């Protein structure tokens, strides 16, 4: 389809006579039609109309029957109704039934058709919709910061009723951000999750999802009325959890390591700091399996979908390409952050390698699968 | 911040600042957070004493076992009955009144449970909204540059895996909405779906076949020959917003009737879409062109995936990042017919590109119109 | 634009608009540029006639062979002597006066030379500024976390290929300048070189050895043990601006003396530099911290290679794109000593980050100071 | 160097006794020093000071000579002068000359040295600078647009003297944008050129560098007083030339194709439109060899250094990755833009493949080499 215009059916390439308006200027007829002046029109359509007439006349005799002429006009985009068929057979003068191209072409060019009437619109849909009222997540701070009263609460504002409910950011904020109708490539896999930030980039004060309290707010880590802070240094990336997940203790991971009874941890390596309790969509890129006291303490490595570089980061191997030093720094921070308190370096499975996204994603599901049961056992 | 607080209501004055701070001339806050040391049992105590005084508003010198209770809950303690009775028993305050020293001494002797914390609040707002996320698909069929070429649309159930054919126009949603929206409440909603009919840098005409079933995208062929913009190539992705209809039974700015088509949008981003390709866009503005005496709106939107989409908030940021773009879109639409013996096209609002709010509103009425067109014909 | 113009001075009124335009109800401009046709010999003529009338200010009805000359040059013609005499001869206007018709007729008969256009104006401003672009290099030597580890700097002649060792501090330029600046005159110059001493996410101390020859970068080792920020890790690239010196023989805002070091800059971009790594930055602001009673400025700059550098114009755009950043830089500098039994550091201008202009000025005086320090010691 | 602190010289790994403060907490001494509290200090330095004393005492006897003690203190960063050497030998009580570590350490810890005096600063440079006055390029429009008077002129404003001169954008604007001292990787090759835009993105009006006129301004293409415009459509990318280049006719390229007597053409595929005559730095990515009337008419494919994606575009193969459709569109535009006027498709060498950057760059040099001679032959 780069030489000459065709029929759109099945034919040979050899015997079709190339528009005489093309051979003359030695330019294919495709180039002539698309990029030439409009003089390769009515006279140009003629030959493309003659070759298509030859394409329905397979028993190449020199004419079609009033039955073929019919679909061909359906083929060429024309809305042939009964009131226009008889008109056709009436106009077309062939008392024997046979119609020659010359006769057909002349008739065609003399009846663009009746565009009037009522221009029809097919309403055929598959009507697939949902009642679900999109909810707006809201986060309100209350209490005084760096004291046992400060909390971060979560709410849904019905974007239809405008009514508000308090939710658990752990149970009610979707782990998977899905789209009713996904328009991104079929070929490109789904990688969009919600991330709840607990410890903001560049800070060292401890906060956590209160798994004990109702609606699981975000509270600060406070022992005997004094707030707690990481002493090794500040968290240099947003650090929080992926909601709707649970590292169950009743379970064994990568050898003989039990979960830590916590929602899975995530580290957001983007350049933008989140506020305590802030939720945002992330892209999972890998996972670091650390052991926290014989417990399997993973760390999902994700990047905010809103980061300048998220698009160039496909898997865990590109992080060193665009964010050199990041992983080794992330590794090292976690490996040694307890030593300043008089503990010892933490250990890792997989020889501390940052396992890729597919590995990370499976881990996330299992974590999600366990949260699901915890929902039913406790209900 | 100066000194550890109780989180309640008091006077700044007489609070005696930890002696380990004054000594060092550092605030208590600085000390606690940035000092490499662990607040000694003796330093917690003073902080704990001051907490007890904040619960003792009537400054009596003790609390009633009911307050010691709230206070213990304040400080994070899981106080059940077997715990409450336990405390009341250890303290042995026959009159009900508990003094700090007695409290402290009890507390320092009972760091409580470790595993009984197995308790996990399950209270949720059980918003069970299951459904089957569908995956849009598109298959080419027929031969290109011929009356047979079509572009079909389907939904793949991302659960059952079953596939059904749909209409790009009636079935692909106009508003890309999230079951739970996590983007800030302050940031208004701006994510619509766009159906590319004619690709950036191309001039071959295509279109959502409103008359055919399922409305595939077919090519513009008249008398067996495909049609092409002769003026030049579209320089941006040109398509439509699904689920919208500019009705003819209606009049828009200037007493101009609609053109019986889904509304047109132009996508200014750098990446070229492929014929029939769908994607999420941000609506920026709108240009009112008069096509054959009818109202032919043109939404100006950018793909949410463009390196600059984020830096474009309304129609006035286009010339800051894409200078020459708006001018060029207008001029191309103002003269693309003259090369075929036609005249300059006219526009409403003196050819200025109205802002996104105005744009969105028009898209809405266009969506409402579509919706009605469904009722009438069903 | 309405109708083809002469590029000179006339009245809009009586100009008779090409008949081929009026016919079509399209401007002449629209027609000429967007009409697919070639302006017929007959259409050029009217345009050419109107040009001749614009040279005929005294509206006489002819021009003198000296004007026909300029006019021919206006219209792009290369009119030399063998050409001038040729024209005067063809026209044969014995009295010197040439009428349009005669002119046109001559013109249409002499499209002139084709290859004689071999003439190429070579007139330049011969600004022959040859030199040897050097390529900075850096070689590690010695063992890391020991008194031997150094980082040396060299220039590779990008012509002769010869390599000489240099001082990162005296030889790497402070201002990255272009022999010929092509960035708009309106956009002021903001490109300085930065020498990373301590990498983003690291806490091991390094420093440009001002006392040693060539000033390599050496590690901070006291009594055989390397030194480390105990407070936390630097969270941004921390280094210095070469060719600057905060002199002690000077007093800055608040009667604070300099600290006898090259000025410090912090690089807020996402990418971590490697120890001793140099790069171009954009200066955004400046933070006056008092270090040991001396003035310890800290330039806030971003690598010119950061995805957001372009969207950061002054110190107030930092919180829009890197929210929490300025706050955090200040707090880290305000307390990094307390963890070692020290006190909060103080700042000038009430700890606000002054803007780039203020910053640049300080860097200048710092550059001037350095320059003087070269004279005194040489 | 991840276990324990070393001497920085040459020794064995086995016999060195690991700090007793380390074995106790089972944390390497490297982790102890860097991430532990400061109690692993004076007592910690002691052993690292004892092992380094053992490193200078190669004939392991139990002491050094007043000559070794000397360089070691030079090694440990101390500025040992004569007035501090005698002090040393005077303090250190060893009338025999031999000095035991215990004696050395005790002396050390009792004399941090004389930081007073005059803190010295090495001024040793290689002083390599240039007199050249950075010039500011300026472009002034004059004349009336779409008439034979409009021109775009170029000027240099001395950024020292503030004096201004008129220049040729063809001869005087550097082809190579070089940096006096290049700080970008040695490993990463130089790819920075100046590009002069003649035809702005999204327009169809013709403009060109007047190779005939003095100072070679930018003028519009005007034949018989009417301006000329591409009739095939608008230029959809900024189209112009690379200054300081010349496709010589006295030369043959890729077979039997002669240059076109023009400064080499470049196509800027960035998302931002340049103004007529606007100059800017670009990154060369490839080259398309088109034949314009038997002449070798190249087209350099470059991207503005200021484009959001320039950094992710390394060579010609990534253009389809990030800017899909671009090259085929660029190819096609050029292949057929003359047909609307009644000409025929243009041909290409290399089977129309877009040759990579290294190929493109060599072509650019040759082009630059030819411009250079044209400078001398004509001078
Ligand atoms: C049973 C005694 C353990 C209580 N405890 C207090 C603080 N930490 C550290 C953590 O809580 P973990 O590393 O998750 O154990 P974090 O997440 O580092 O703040 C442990
Ligand atoms: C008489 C000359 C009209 C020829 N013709 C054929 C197709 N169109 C293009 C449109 O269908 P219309 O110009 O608006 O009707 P669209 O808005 O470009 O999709 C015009
Ligand atoms: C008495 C405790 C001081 C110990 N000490 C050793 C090194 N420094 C860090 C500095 O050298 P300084 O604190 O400014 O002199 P810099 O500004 O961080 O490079 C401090
Ligand atoms: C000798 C007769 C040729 C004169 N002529 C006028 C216009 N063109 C086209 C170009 O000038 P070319 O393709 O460079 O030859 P352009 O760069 O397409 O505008 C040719
Ligand atoms: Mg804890
Ligand atoms: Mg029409
Ligand atoms: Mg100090
Ligand atoms: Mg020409």
């Amino acid at each position: 389809a780069n030489s000459y215009i065709g029929t759109g059916l099945d034919t040979s390439l050899e015997n079709v006579k190339p528009l005489p308006e093309a051979c003359k200027r030695n330019v294919t007829e495709f180039d002539l039609v698309a990029y030439g002046k409009d003089e390769f029109t009515l006279s140009m359509e003629k030959r493309v109309m003659a070759r298509m007439f030859s394409a329905f006349d397979v028993t190449q005799l020199g004419y079609l029957e009033e039955r073929k002429i019919e679909h061909m006009c359906k083929y060429l985009g024309r809305v042939m109704n009964e009131d226009d068929v008889k008109q056709m057979k009436s106009e077309i003068n062939a008392i024997d039934g046979h119609i020659t191209f010359e006769k057909f072409w002349a008739w065609w060019c003399s009846h663009p058709e009746v565009p009037a009437k009522k221009d029809f619109f097919s309403m055929v849909s598959v009507d697939f919709a949902v009642p679900y009222h999109q909810q707006q997540l809201l986060t309100r701070e209350t209490g005084e910061l760096y004291t046992p009263s400060y909390r971060v609460l979560y709410y849904f504002r019905d974007m239809e009723t405008g009514k508000e409910l308090q939710v658990s950011p752990w149970h009610d904020i979707p782990l998977y951000v899905r789209d009713l109708v996904r328009t991104k490539p079929a070929s490109l896999p789904m990688n969009r999750y919600n991330f709840i930030c607990e410890i903001p980039k560049w800070t060292r004060a401890k906060f956590e999802i209160a798994t004990g309290e109702p609606f699981n707010p975000i509270k600060q880590d406070i022992k005997n009325g004094v707030p707690r802070f990481y002493k090794h240094g500040d968290m240099m990336w947003n650090y929080g959890a992926l909601p709707q997940t649970w590292e169950s203790t009743d379970v064994v991971f990568e050898g003989g390591y039990v979960g830590d009874n916590d929602p899975i941890d995530a580290i957001e390596i983007g350049m933008t700091q989140f506020k305590v309790g802030q939720v945002g969509a992330v892209k999972v890129l890998g996972i670091l399996g650390m052991i926290d006291d014989g417990q399997m303490d993973w760390k999902v490595i994700c990047i905010s979908h809103n980061d300048p570089i998220c698009r160039f980061l496909k898997d865990i191997h590109d992080v060193p390409k665009f964010l050199p030093g990041c992983l080794d720094a992330i590794h090292e921070w976690f490996r040694v952050y307890k030593i300043c308190q008089g503990g010892v370096e933490n250990k890792f499975v997989f020889n501390g390698e940052f396992k890729d996204k597919s590995f990370a994603m499976k881990v996330i599901d299992e974590s999600h699968y366990m949260w699901g049961n915890l929902r039913k056992i406790n209900k």
